[PDB]
């Protein structure tokens, strides 16, 4: 027994759960039994015979990269159904022959080194089908032979025998060389997978390009907001290989690795909503059938449970008390479901234990600015903002995946509450694809997959409690522009609009919301007082509109109410709509079985070619229809302006005032008076204190921001880049954003 046999078993364990992976455990023989059910599938429609032209007649075709490495991941399920203490095929010989049989088979007329390492899809070949194929060497290391071996690991070293990528590319990288090092043997090879995390795109924070950034905020592909797609895959893998390296001779050094925790804390814990990991963050991957919403998210606390095998003091506990929440918090899909039966194992560990109290959930306003995205956590619910601009795309699209992704990150804004639903069950293969809750568009029209030409995306962060965004739009497929903002306050979230305009000739709309209702669809819903019908299949305009309310697909927890200042006309409609995941995921694997969800779509029009156009209307979340009507005898906002030059809000309840500045222009929206394009959000306490938050969205003012605020003040204290030059008769001060990166600064202060 060498170190390398120690760190082989480790891994080992990692994959099966271990030798103590406890039968009794109700969710961990759940799993250990689906696992055999789908190897004795796989086993039963393998071709066996000698002159077989494939393993799965399903999977035929040694040349597509995607069959292959489909072929590679089920005898990787078979070699776990093998191996897992407690499967009903564990030690059975004939199946480890099997599976040894077909890697052979695969190695003589599909992977091996007489194939290019760049052919479609290069993924597969280099990341992919290593990873698979090494789980299964490491499994049955013991029933493999020196020349099974040679022909397993020669080949996977002909693919990836370096890192030198980045990001997820690179991390997945990492953990191929080293686990065949650890197999094989290669101290160098080792050493080699563990410097690769001090790599571009992982340890290291990003400032441009590809990588996680110190704001939170995660890319890749060097435009696209990417924190629950490839982030989630640098995570699991980063999480996967430390654990491995850990208390090793090449267990992970780099200081670096200290900022693993603060992902945790800032990149994905604001983003997550009772298991859910919000696909505003998830790329082109919300196409996926295999990967909705709440499926992602529990793959990202899996890997908290593996950090916290390892981290330092007091992360690990804090990990732990996080992942516990979550696991409580996700009464829509288990789970121990759909993890790995190790994760199973370590995560009841940390549920069963009195002594671990779970995390209190995030409350807060956060401004992703590196990826064009922000995020409003409170009791109850969550509000999730996705932009796009001159630095984040519109969408991402490629291999076939989310064609129908247009306008989910133009405005866009998602909503948790207690229907952890949502999103999951479907929602995107049905959802109209051109009517985003949110987004102001060209009816039925698409846009192209790219950056914006404006850079005025981003906003401002009042404390991290409250704050304000916004994105001028200018979409490049046809003729609209206009000024979008949102307010986010206690519970309610104000949505305004300004300076529509168009030469396109097509009517321009305005999505206030689209929400996909119970089975039933008769979901029942308001408007100034009285009940709206709930039939399926009816359309219907709503004019003179003050509020409108919508019963949520829970008892409680799920209703949402729209108060619309100075009364709007609502167009909207409830309708069933059928569609396929093979519709927004066009490759042979994704099912092509039909789903048929209800919504209720509601939006305003603003006609055919607007000029100069607007809308405004607020978000109350968890409101009853009573409570809506109360809201709108007396809101607790009011609109300050919504012009093309500035669009403010105030929430009189709280003292807030929130201000847009659209223009390099002197302009004043109630105390607040700015000189240049900003985010601005002011805090006020009667004769006690004047607080004061100001960001440079565009990212791009290489100077100062002059402020002005309309108070006489005794004192102060601010941030490092604000240089106070007045207190009285009226307070004044200069914002020095050169390079903030659309960072807000604070100042505070002190009144008579």
């Amino acid at each position: 027994s060498d170190e390398f046999d120690a760190l082989r078993i480790k891994w080992a364990t990692l994959l099966t759960g271990g030798p103590a992976l406890d039968p009794a455990d109700s969710d961990i023989a759940a799993r250990t039994d689906k696992l055999a059910q789908d190897a004795n599938d796989y086993w039963e429609d393998m071709d066996l015979s000698s002159s077989r032209t494939y393993i799965w007649y399903a999977l035929r075709g040694n040349g597509t990269s995607d069959n292959v490495n489909a072929v590679y991941e089920r005898l990787r399920t078979m070699a776990l159904a093998a191996t897992t203490v407690g499967s009903s095929l564990y030690g059975n010989a004939d199946l480890k022959e099997d599976i040894l049989d077909a890697l052979d088979w695969l190695y003589v007329n599909s992977y091996n080194s007489t194939r290019s390492r760049s052919a479609y899809n290069w993924w597969h070949w280099q990341l992919g089908i290593p990873m698979s194929l090494n789980d299964i060497a490491v499994l049955l290391y013991d029933d493999i032979s020196a020349a099974r071996m040679a022909t397993y690991m020669d080949t996977i070293d002909y693919f990836t025998p370096s890192i030198g990528l980045t990001g997820a590319a690179r991390a997945w990288q990492a953990i191929v060389v080293g686990v065949r090092a650890v197999i094989v043997k290669d101290a160098v090879k080792l050493a080699a997978a563990r410097n690769g995390l001090s790599g571009t795109g992982i340890f290291p924070y990003a400032t441009g390009g590809d990588g996680f950034y110190a704001d939170g905020s995660f890319v890749q592909h060097t435009t696209f907001a990417y924190t629950g797609g490839y982030g989630s895959s640098v995570l699991e893998t980063t999480a996967n290989l430390m654990y491995l390296l850990s208390g090793s001779t090449w267990s992970v050094s780099d200081p670096n690795q200290s900022n693993v925790w603060q992902w945790i804390y800032e990149a994905y814990r604001p983003l997550l909503y009772k298991g859910a990991m919000m696909d505003m963050v998830r790329g082109r991957e919300i196409s996926r059938s295999y990967a909705q919403d709440h499926a992602v998210g529990h793959g990202i606390v899996a890997s908290i449970v593996r950090l916290a095998q390892f981290a330092p003091a007091p992360h690990a506990a804090a990990f732990k008390q996080i992942a516990k929440r979550v696991i409580q918090e996700d009464t829509f899909s288990s789970f121990y479901g759909d993890v790995s039966t190790d994760t199973i194992r370590l995560a009841k560990a940390i549920v069963d234990d009195p002594s671990i109290a779970p995390a209190a959930a995030p409350n807060l306003y956060k401004q992703y600015a590196a990826m064009d995205r922000a995020v409003l956590q409170r009791p109850g619910f969550a509000l999730g903002l996705a932009l796009y601009s001159t630095r984040i795309s519109s969408y991402e699209s490629i291999n076939s995946e989310n064609g129908r992704g247009w306008y989910t990150g133009a405005g866009a804004t998602y909503l948790y509450n207690q229907d952890l639903a949502q999103y999951s069950e479907d929602y995107w293969p049905t959802v109209d694809a051109y009517r985003i809750p949110g987004t102001t568009v060209a009816s039925g029209t698409p846009i192209a997959s790219g950056t914006g030409t404006s850079s005025w995306t981003g906003g401002v962060s009042l404390a991290g409690q409250y704050g304000a965004s916004g994105m001028d739009l200018s979409y490049g497929a046809y003729n609209l522009s206009a000024r979008k903002s949102w307010f986010m306050f206690d519970d309610e979230i104000v949505a305004l609009g300004s300076g529509i305009s168009s030469t396109a000739g097509i009517p321009i709309e305005t999505v206030v919301d689209n929400r996909k209702l119970n089975g039933a669809g008769d979901n029942a819903w308001t408007a100034n007082g009285a009940a709206l019908s709930t039939g399926l299949g009816v359309a219907q305009t709503l004019t003179g509109v003050n509020w409108v309310h919508l019963a949520g697909n829970t008892a409680d927890g799920s209703d949402i109410g729209y108060y619309f200042p100075g009364g709007a006309t609502l167009q909207t409609k409830r309708e069933a709509r059928t569609g396929t995941w093979k519709q927004i995921n066009n490759r042979p694997a994704t099912p092509s079985t039909a789903v048929t969800r209800n919504y209720e779509t509601m939006w305003i029009d603003h006609g055919t070619n607007p000029s100069g156009a607007s809308y405004g209307y607020v978000l109350l979340p968890n409101k009853t229809s009573a409570q809506v009507g109360a809201y709108a005898a007396d809101p607790a906002i009011e609109i300050v302006v919504n012009t093309s030059g500035v669009q403010s809000v105030k929430e009189k309840t709280l003292g807030l005032v929130g201000a847009n500045f659209w223009t390099d222009t002197t302009q004043t929206a109630d105390l607040i008076t700015s000189n240049k394009k900003a985010s601005v959000m002011t805090r006020e306490i009667a004769d006690e204190r004047l607080e004061a938050s100001v960001s440079d969205p565009t990212q791009a003012n290489n100077g100062t921001i002059a402020i002005e605020l309309a108070r006489s003040a005794e004192g102060y204290s601010a941030d490092p880049g604000i240089t106070v030059t007045q207190l009285a008769p009226t307070i004044k001060f200069t914002v020095n954003v050169n390079g903030a990166k659309g960072k807000s600064f604070h100042a505070s202060f002190q009144l008579g």
